[PDB]
């Protein structure tokens, strides 16, 4: 089996991308953050503390004739940006462009945090990284992805994000005329849970590569590239303006710059971040201060190829016995 579905957007920024999954029986549709950083498939439901719920669509279990509740199992999770999320588990049908998982652990929310309730965007997560780091208690249960493996034509997915436009994730398949050149797979540890790899280095701009592995993870639920602090300062010198602000939590830079590429390497490889990409935005409304897409990683204890990465590339996750992560330009 394959599956192909389109993932938009949330904003003009690009802040984050939902991709739409239809769960239980008649489907109920909902809007999904496909997060290859966590391994929970949670959703706003009708348990949702109602305080808590402001303009989400909701799974209602009990209108599901397929939903079963997964006796004494809860999940907790709490995100890198501090956000968090806890309930019960049922299990549904769920099914993502077409390909179709019987039994996967639907976890209900019974409490969200600010950052969620205050995006109406945003219905649900849809966790793809390694089941290993899914929360449910007492019985951990398996990603989306793990339980359709079998299934699949082979055992791969891949994300195609757009700048700001829709993209794909497609289940199952490599779709050849997405990308150009030739993919380029890196290794893969496990270990963390994550698609954790090891970049070979970096240019910016028109500038020099510099050689120099940096381990980091690929991960599509974070919108920016988080990088070294030696890194991020070699970027941000060729801006002019460009500064870290600790009021405002990272480095901003004039609005009025044009921004140099940023360009990492996949092995031999190299896949180029233009500039535009790593412009966020005002700060605030009206200010003519931007934030930058590229931040320091010092304060997170891991490297992160969040969506401003990504987005530059065609990303194979294979997850064969052994994983790996291929990368192509598109
Ligand atoms: C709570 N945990 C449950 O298991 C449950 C079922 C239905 C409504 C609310 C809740
Ligand atoms: N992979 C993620 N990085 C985040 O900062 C985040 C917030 C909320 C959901 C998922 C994620």
């Amino acid at each position: 089996s394959t599956g192909s579905a389109t993932t938009t957007p949330i904003d003009s920024l690009d802040d984050a991308y939902i991709t739409p999954v239809q769960i239980g029986t008649p489907a109920q549709t909902l809007n999904l953050d496909f997060d290859t950083g966590s391994s929970d498939l949670w959703v706003f439901s009708s348990e949702t503390t109602a305080s808590e719920v402001d303009g989400q669509t909701i799974y209602t279990p009990s209108k599901s004739t397929t939903a079963k509740l997964l006796s004494g199992a809860t999940w907790s999770i709490s995100y890198g940006d501090g956000s968090s999320s806890s309930g019960d588990v049922y299990t549904d049908t769920v099914s993502v462009g077409g390909l179709t998982v019987t039994g996967q652990a639907v976890e209900s929310a019974k409490k969200v945090s600010s950052s969620f309730t205050e995006d109406s965007t945003i219905d649900g997560l849809l966790g793809l990284a390694f089941s290993t780091l899914n929360t449910v208690s007492p019985t951990q249960q398996k990603t989306f992805f793990d339980n359709a493996k079998a299934s699949l034509d082979s055992p791969v997915f891949t994300a195609d994000l757009g700048y700001h436009a829709p993209g794909t994730y497609n289940f199952g398949f490599i779709d050849t005329t997405a990308y150009t050149g030739s993919i380029t797979y890196t290794a893969v540890s496990t270990k963390q849970g994550f698609w954790e790899w090891t970049s070979t280095g970096y240019a910016v701009g028109s500038g020099t590569f510099k050689s120099t592995s940096i381990d980091g993870i690929a991960d599509t639920g974070t919108t920016l590239l988080y990088l070294p602090a030696t890194v991020v300062s070699a970027y941000w010198a060729q801006v002019s303006g460009a500064k870290s602000s600790s009021s405002v939590g990272g480095y901003v830079f004039p609005c009025s710059a044009t921004l140099p590429s940023f360009t990492f390497g996949v092995g031999s490889a190299r896949i180029v971040i233009p500039g535009d990409y790593i412009d966020f935005g005002p700060i605030s409304t009206g200010s003519s201060s931007c934030f930058g897409g590229i931040q320091s990683s010092a304060g997170i204890g891991i490297n992160i190829f969040g969506d401003v990465a990504l987005k530059a590339a065609f990303v194979v996750f294979n997850g064969a016995t052994t994983p790996t992560l291929g990368f192509a330009s598109k």
